[PDB]
């Protein structure tokens, strides 16, 4: 799906008749939605796509339960949208949250006092997340995972039918076949998670030189709290396993060769995202990219 300045204004007066729109611009794109910066201090976001309208209407309710529980800000929503066919949630508008990224060059020019002060707010911060209550969550907010890779087996295999040759589909099959069959990918205590958690949702104010911010809880769901930290663990693109490290142990973490093996795990894992992903919308090189990946 694709918008107009003029579409969305008028999704949302629809809605919101004496809200009146001063400036709109872009504020970004994402895997679900365009985001869009209104009257300097509002976020909306609308969705590109089912599943992203879907996991809009998911962040709407997970940011409106944990506010204010969370030692960092977070969005506050404000505005909400409605269905629409086959679009749970048709958009919502949130508080912006100030700041920049904290990206990996910005963290690694930092003075050692503020990286490691960095470090630590980011663990609270998780500590604070998997530690809310989720007892009075939904069934759906929660991720069973071996449902998710035996669905994902299924979509590789009729993908890839004709792509591999038949000893490389066998060692597709063996790959997922071993993830089912090790404990440590389900043995594990659920909790809140963000499930995005990387440095483009971290917010940084420069002024103070320390994180003011965490975004995006399109993902957020009841999963493995080690997926927070293996979400910043890429050497390129994300913070670096020593500065991870360094979180994990403010976390209070006991058993990090675990969070890396599943790491390990996750970066095989991603080229089967990219085909899956690839196919189910509309990039052929990210399909590309995958198979490549495989036949590599
Ligand atoms: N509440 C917010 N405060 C400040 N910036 C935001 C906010 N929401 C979104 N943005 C900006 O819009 C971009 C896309 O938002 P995001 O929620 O990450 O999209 P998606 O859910 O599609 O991944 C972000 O990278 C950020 O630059
Ligand atoms: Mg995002
Ligand atoms: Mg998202």
């Amino acid at each position: 799906r694709t918008y107009t300045f003029d579409q969305v204004e008028k999704a949302i007066e629809q809605l919101y008749p004496d809200f009146t729109i001063n400036t709109i611009q872009i504020s970004g794109k994402g895997n679900d939605c365009i985001a869009y910066e209104i009257n300097r201090d509002f976020i909306f976001k609308f969705p590109k796509h089912s599943r992203g309208s879907t996991n809009l209407f998911n962040e709407v309710n997970i940011l409106k339960r944990i506010h204010n529980k969370l030692p960092l800000p977070i969005p506050e929503v404000v505005f909400t949208g409605m269905p629409s066919e086959t679009y749970q949630m048709s958009f919502a508008g949130f508080t912006k949250i100030k700041g920049v990224p904290l990206t990996p060059l910005l963290l690694n020019n930092l003075p050692k006092q503020s990286q490691n002060q960095a470090a630590k707010d980011l663990a609270r911060f998780l500590s604070e997340l998997h530690s809310i209550n989720i007892s009075g969550f939904k069934s759906n907010l929660v991720l069973d995972f071996r449902e998710k890779i035996n669905e994902d087996n299924k979509k590789i295999k009729k993908l890839l039918s004709r792509e591999l040759k038949g000893p490389q589909m066998k060692k597709v099959d063996d790959f997922y076949r071993d993830i089912l069959e090790n404990e440590i990918y389900f043995k594990y205590y659920p909790c809140l998670i963000h499930n995005d958690f990387s440095s483009d949702h971290i917010l940084f104010d420069t002024e103070k030189n320390t994180i003011c911010g965490i975004i995006d809880f399109g993902d957020a769901a009841i999963s493995d709290p080690d997926n927070d930290f293996i979400s910043l663990m890429e050497d390129d693109e994300e913070y670096g396993m020593e500065f991870v490290s360094k979180i994990l142990n403010h976390y209070k973490h006991k058993d990090i060769p675990t969070v890396l093996e599943k790491y390990r795990m996750k970066e095989k894992y991603w080229s089967f995202e990219k085909i899956i992903y690839g196919k189910e919308y509309g990039y052929m090189d990210w399909y590309e990219e995958g198979l490549n990946e495989i036949r590599s």
